[PDB]
């Protein structure tokens, strides 16, 4: 898909067999979602941003389908206002950004 | 161009004159650049980050060149973690995510 940035460019993303909506954030490093809880050890981690930082947690090994296309990687939970996929998962699906 | 995630999408922006660092950010509505001087008059704005809100100066009709390509819009300017080149700016290069 080529997405035009007139509007937010969300879409929706399938983990732990959830169905949620998504931001595709070139400027994020990490992808990090809203408090849910998955299987596996976990690690306490701190991001920062505007605003200042927030504590979450880290889960390795993620599978995610973001738009049909499957990825694994790190995933971060906690209380994000909005879902982010950041570069960490955007690389495994081949997006890029042109003009 | 065509720009990959692998790495941050850091591009050079040119703005009063200098040129500076920014990151092309597809998750962030605004433009945002850390603490500078720009002129007229400017307006409140509060902005929403991950970490919380933040109060930013916004001003009107700035020129920024963008890789090469001029633009005029709207700049925050506040305590950022980096100089962001949001939505409004991306759609006037004409950028798109690609996948
Ligand atoms: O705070 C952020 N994050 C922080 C962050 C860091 C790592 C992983 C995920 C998120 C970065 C921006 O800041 C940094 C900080 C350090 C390094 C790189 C980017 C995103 O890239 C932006 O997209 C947007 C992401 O989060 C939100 C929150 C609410 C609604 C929409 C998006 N903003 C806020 C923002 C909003 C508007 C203009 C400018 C900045």
């Amino acid at each position: 898909p080529q997405i035009t940035l007139w509007q937010r460019p969300l879409v929706t993303i399938k983990i732990g067999g959830q169905l949620k909506e998504a931001l595709l954030d070139t400027g994020a490093d990490d992808t990090v979602l809203e408090e849910m809880s998955l299987p596996g050890r976990w690690k306490p981690k701190m991001i920062g941003g505007i605003g200042g930082f927030i504590k979450v947690r880290q889960y390795d090994q993620i599978l995610i389908e973001i738009c049909g296309h499957k990825a694994i990687g790190t995933v971060l939970v906690g209380p994000t206002p909005v879902n982010i996929i950041g570069r960490n998962l955007l690389t495994q699906i081949g997006c890029t950004l042109n003009f």
